[PDB]
């Protein structure tokens, strides 16, 4: 629906950590 979660998870991996959806947005979180 409103979150391209794998694109988010790989963007977070590229910085150094896991990704999650919030809603119409996604964010990164610790391992």
């Amino acid at each position: 629906a409103f979150c391209n979660l794998r694109r988010c998870e790989l963007s977070c991996r590229s910085l150094g950590l896991l990704g999650k959806c919030i809603g119409e947005e996604c964010k990164c979180v610790p391992a």
